[PDB]
């Protein structure tokens, strides 16, 4: 699905951002920017699960994925925003295991 592609793309890219960040404003960016496109992928149906119920356990593990990749920015947001600009990237790194074993399978 077109949107849920454009929210994995946002967040995937500002994970790079992240890394090359010198400041908190702009790892505080790049996480706002993840926490809005998550909060739209949360609400779709990757197309592997289209034909599976809303109920199904793939659709459940799918969001529960997305519950605590929301979860991660808002830690690291909590970091961005006391401006520990490094703990605020090792927390965002947490956010790849999530992303393999959770959604990746899933698109």
């Amino acid at each position: 699905a077109a949107d849920l592609e454009d929210n994995w793309e946002t967040l995937n890219d500002n994970l790079k951002v992240i890394e090359k960040c010198d400041n908190a404003a702009c790892v505080k960016d790049a996480l706002t920017k993840m926490r809005a496109a998550a909060l739209d992928a949360q609400k779709a149906t990757p197309p592997k699960l289209e034909d599976k119920s809303p109920d199904s356990p793939e659709m459940k593990d799918f969001r529960h994925g997305f519950d605590i990749l929301v979860g991660q920015i808002d830690d690291a947001l909590k970091l961005a925003n006391e401006g520990k600009v490094k703990e605020a990237q090792a927390a965002a790194e947490q956010l790849k295991t999530t992303r393999n074993a959770y959604i990746q399978k899933y698109l």
